[PDB]
């Protein structure tokens, strides 16, 4: 193999190894997602709610920035630029497909960086009980997410597993599996959350 | 062309065409919906939301039949099951690619059959009792439906209109932007509706 990319018949020309080891980039970024979880924590000071700010800040995070940069550089995927797009060959040293292009792949996380990120900020910045859109922004972005998360695993499901190794402890179950389930999973909660604060906002009015 | 669906390399195997005309199925939609939409009528009356009720009550026929029909009977593409292979094979006459079996149209489409158009429902039954769950219900919907479109049309943008003649006045504009654009324009108002009437909701509380 003269790549990691799994479908192991991809004819990956115009790809460099990475300089950064895998560790520089995932020790990074957990580091500087703790940095915003702590901001955002002081800032909601300025008790698990005030972790859900936290929680959408860091989304907003990930789909601004990084999320975002894919859908920019989704061509390029050359370590020359940050290393982001590193970040982004070292996911797609995990299951998916984010080398090719892949035309479903490119549109679902278009969507999410455009709307779900800035919509996440603005759930945290409305939620400091400014506004009664407090929690319909946190169900639209939370129900967004769900479905962009179902499609991304149905459709690469449909494929067979083909990107991706099957099974491979680091890059399919941590990389593939775990990191998009908490956009499945905690987003799911904060969905009920929002339901069952809107129900009671909709029977009190009587 | 041995069919009509444009990329027209398309070398497309075991493909019967209709025995039935396209006026049939036109009419055998035409009734039964017109049927809903009255029956749903007279239910809502035993102002406006009487006609989004049987709005919602349409869309949860055509998303669990029709696309459930598509859901469950591809890639079969005989005209010998019901009509409503014939009406997906006449869709598929216009731009997108219902014969290929697309993986992201079929996942989009399995999403939305299994659960916007029960969740339609749930709103349209559980509207008649003023159920407080009623604009949160018509939000999520909504929202879902406008995502699944929006994706809908990215996918085939990026993919340059691949399948389907461009521009083609029945094919194209009708069938492809139209009758998604109605996906797009009317939940998008009960979007809005759904948010100002929760906002209000949500105003109350203090
Ligand atoms: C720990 C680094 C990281 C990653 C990452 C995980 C594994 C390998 C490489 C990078 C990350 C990257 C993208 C992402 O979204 C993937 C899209 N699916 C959800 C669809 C979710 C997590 C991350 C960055 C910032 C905040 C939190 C985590
Ligand atoms: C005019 C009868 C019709 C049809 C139809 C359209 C073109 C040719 C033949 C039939 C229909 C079928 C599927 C459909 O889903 C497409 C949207 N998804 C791709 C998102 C939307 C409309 C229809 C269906 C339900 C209610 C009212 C009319």
């Amino acid at each position: 193999p003269l790549h990691p990319y799994w479908p192991q018949h991809l004819r990956l020309d115009n790809f460099v190894p990475n300089d950064r080891p895998t560790w520089h980039i995932l020790a990074g970024l957990f580091s500087v997602t703790g940095v915003l979880v702590v901001t955002t924590w002081l800032l909601s000071g300025r008790t698990w709610r005030r972790l859900s700010l936290c929680w959408f800040a860091v989304c907003g995070f990930i789909h601004l920035v990084i999320e975002g940069w894919f859908v920019l550089y989704y061509e390029d995927l050359l370590g020359d630029q940050a290393f982001l797009s590193q970040l982004w060959k070292e996911y797609a040293k995990g299951d998916s497909r984010y080398i090719l292009g892949d035309n479903f792949t490119v549109c679902m996380e278009t969507i999410t960086a455009c709307l779900w990120g800035p919509l996440s900020l603005w759930v945290v910045i409305a939620f400091l009980r400014q506004h009664p859109l407090r929690f319909i922004l946190q169900l639209v972005v939370s129900v967004g997410q769900i479905y962009g998360d179902v499609l991304y695993f149905l459709t690469e499901h449909r494929d067979g597993f083909q990107h991706g190794e099957l099974g491979h402890p680091l890059y399919f179950w941590f990389y593939f599996v775990f990191m998009n389930a908490l956009w499945l999973v905690l987003p799911g909660v904060l969905v009920l959350d929002a339901v069952k604060h809107l129900t009671h906002a909709q029977s009190t009015l009587d």
